[PDB]
Order: structure tokens, then sequence, then C-alpha cells
């Protein structure tokens, strides 16, 4: 069974849905397909031009709160980073090879920013990613600046606009799309449902 | 037990919240505080100025999705109205006395705008509203269109955006406050927690 996941690795409701997801991925053996793609492209695609809930100081306060209640419910630390800027790593995932080393390099790379408040933008961040996936940091960090690599990002942030992505975390399962962390549970209700009809349990 | 609920007629996911919360309240014996207030008044309080989601096709288009998913997990329908123009009916929550007939105010004018997709400005609709609860239709009308209306729904407005409310449907149980209704699942832990404290069950 196959999910489409889409995120920015500015999102700490990305964070939270990529946590789970990988549980599910690991003891389930759901698959899922990654998407990195530019949150800032998404927006500004249908016309959401207005300030970002990042900017409003008092909803900003309430998803902190809703954040960290999250965060304890999945048993993980949440720690905001110093900023936002997801462009590079969020490139380097386009680095990744099969499945496995494609959830690692997402896996740590959340942990990283969104477990352990690490900048997005820290210099060292693709030196620090490589070496525990056991990547040639500077075939990485070359990867990071080239054409090939933005040109990917940017024609998967199109193909999520074409398929109708605003936001993140979006997850697609056939033709259902579920956007938000908090939406997961009626992806797993619709994974259950097809579970049963393949065993032949339901109709 | 009681919780305050902070909602404007326009909100469907506020008309899915006072569904969810009349089961508590006829289920489980949980007490409402309800307030009616202008939601387009704590936006622009907080900051909230850009184009609301009502205006973002690819997003409304997405957000009547999920609220039909939801409809569908109550049980109930939701119909969208031909407007959003709630203000009337807000201010005639002010009308209702105590708590019966206060909740049944809310469900009855939540049922005809979001569960029949009556418009919340059409005319008789203070009429209807009034034979249902047994309410004088004239005084009903009267006191729509008083200055002591008016006041009563700015008071609550202003109290609301003072509690840090900037959406709606807002819940709190003491010091906590949900937005969404897709957050009562957190509200109804929380009270389970002090049911259980109450009963010596936890300490
Ligand atoms: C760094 O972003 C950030 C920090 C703290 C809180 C939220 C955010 C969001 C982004 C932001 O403010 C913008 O840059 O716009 S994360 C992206 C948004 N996702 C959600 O709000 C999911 C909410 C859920 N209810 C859930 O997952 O529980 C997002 O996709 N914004 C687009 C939109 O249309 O709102
Ligand atoms: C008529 O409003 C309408 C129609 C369809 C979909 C949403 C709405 C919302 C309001 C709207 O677009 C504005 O006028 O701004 S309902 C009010 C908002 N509530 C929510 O979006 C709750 C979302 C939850 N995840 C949930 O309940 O599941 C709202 O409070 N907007 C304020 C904000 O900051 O977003």
């Amino acid at each position: 069974m196959i999910v489409d996941f889409y995120f920015d690795f500015l999102s700490p409701f990305s964070y939270l849905a990529n946590q789970r997801l990988s549980k599910l991925a690991q003891d389930y053996g759901l698959t899922i397909r990654y998407n990195a793609i530019d949150l800032a492209r998404v927006k500004i695609a249908i016309g959401n031009v207005g300030p970002s809930n990042r900017d409003l100081k008092v909803k900003l306060d309430y998803l902190k709160v809703d954040l960290q209640r999250w965060a304890q419910l999945y048993g993980i630390p949440l720690v905001f980073p110093a900023n936002y800027n997801s462009r590079r790593m969020n490139i380097g995932f386009y680095y990744s090879g099969a499945e496995a080393q494609a959830a690692a390099y997402v896996n740590v790379v959340f942990n990283a920013v969104w477990g352990e408040g690490i900048a997005p933008d820290l210099e060292s961040l693709p030196a620090l990613v490589s070496e525990k996936l056991g990547w040639d940091r500077s075939a990485f960090e070359h990867f990071l600046s080239s054409n090939a690599a933005t040109e990917r990002y940017d024609e998967q942030t199109h193909a999520a606009i074409e398929r109708k992505v605003f936001g993140v975390p979006t997850m697609f399962l056939g033709d259902e799309m579920w956007w938000g962390n908090d939406r997961l549970f009626m992806l797993e209700s619709a994974m259950g449902r097809l579970c049963r009809q393949n065993a032949d349990l339901s109709s």
C-alpha cells in the first residue's frame, strides 16, 4: 500500500506527520512516497498571500501549545529552530536514493530541525547529515548548489500544485487527499478499510 | 463540569463542534457556557487580514471535502448556505435565557443554517426560530435591531479577544484553550482526567 507525502522541513506539523507516518511504515509496512516541496510557492500559487500564522503572535502562541500537545501524545521532543530557511535541506532530499535512504534522510533532517531545534540553514548541517547517512559530504554539498537539484525541487513543487496541494503536510491515498497531522487518523481509517477488503473481510 | 464555547454561526467547523458538544451535554451532563462572537472582528484584532480560506478556491474545495468527512463521522447533514451573513443570528443568541434555551437556540440556528443550508440573513429566519422556541416573534425581532443587543454582542466579542480567542470554534476548560472541532478529542481527554481525579481513581 502506497501513500504520497508532501512536506517542507520548515513545517512543525510536517515533523509530527512524518513521525507518525514513519511508525506506520515500520509497524505495518506502509510504503511512503516522499515529496519535499516549497510551501511558500504553493501558497502563492493558490493566492494565499496574507500574513502567515508565523507572523500572528496570538495565533502562533496557541499553535506552539498545540504542537507541544501533539509532541507529548507522540512521545517526541519538539523544539523551534531559530529560523524557517528550509530551502537547502528540502533540495537535499533529492540526493537520496531508494526508499530506506529517502526515509532516513527525511527522518534525520526532521529530527535535527524540529526535534533538536537546529537551524535548517546551519552551514554545517549538510555535513552533519552526510556523516549520519554515510554520504560523501563534498558530493552532497555540491549537489545542494547544483542546477539539477533546484530543478528537481521546482519540478516536484509544480507537480504538487497541479495535484491541488495547498499546504503541508499533505497525504494522498488513491484519489483522497488529507491535509494536516490531525487528519492522519482518517488516512489510517482508509488504509484499514483497504486492508479489510484485500483480506476479504469486507466486500 | 463547565466548558466555555465560542462560536460564530457563519462557521461550519463551529456547527460540527456544537453538534459534538451538545451530545456531550446530553450524554454526560457536561455544562456548556455559550458565547456567540464576531469572527471578523476577532481576526482583525490579531492582524489576520489576508484572504480568508472562504476566498481561496483550491483550499475551500478541500475544506468542503473535510467538512463532509466530519459530517459523515457525526451522522449529520452539512449544507452550505448562500451566504455567511451571521450577524443578526449571532446577536439573537443574547435573547436566550437559561441554559436549556441557550443551547436550544444555538442548536436550532446551527441546524437551520448548516444542517439545511438556510441563509443566516433570511428575513423570515427570526420568525421561524421564534416559532420553534416558543418565543414572541415581534419581541425577538425588536431585540435583534436594539442597541442593547448589539452592545451585548460587542461586549462578548471583546471579552473573547481579551481571552486570546483568535477563531472559532474555541473551547476552554480551566486555563486550557483548544481551537477546532478537530481538537474536541483533547478537551474530552482533559474532561476524563478530571472525572477520574474527582472520583478518586487518579490522584
Ligand atoms: C514554520 O511554519 C510554522 C510554524 C509554526 C506553526 C505553523 C507553521 C506553518 C506554516 C506557516 O505559518 C506558514 O509559513 O504559512 S506549517 C504549514 C501549514 N500547516 C498547517 O497549519 C497544518 C495544521 C493542522 N491543523 C495540523 O497539521 O494539525 C500550512 O500548510 N499552511 C498553509 C495553509 O493554508 O494554512
Ligand atoms: C464560512 O467560513 C468558512 C467556510 C468554509 C470553511 C471555513 C470557513 C471558516 C472561516 C473563514 O474562512 C473565515 O471567515 O475566515 S470557519 C472559522 C475558522 N475555523 C477553522 O478553520 C477551524 C479549522 C479546524 N481545523 C477544525 O475545526 O477542524 C477560523 O477560526 N479561522 C480563523 C483562523 O485563524 O484560521
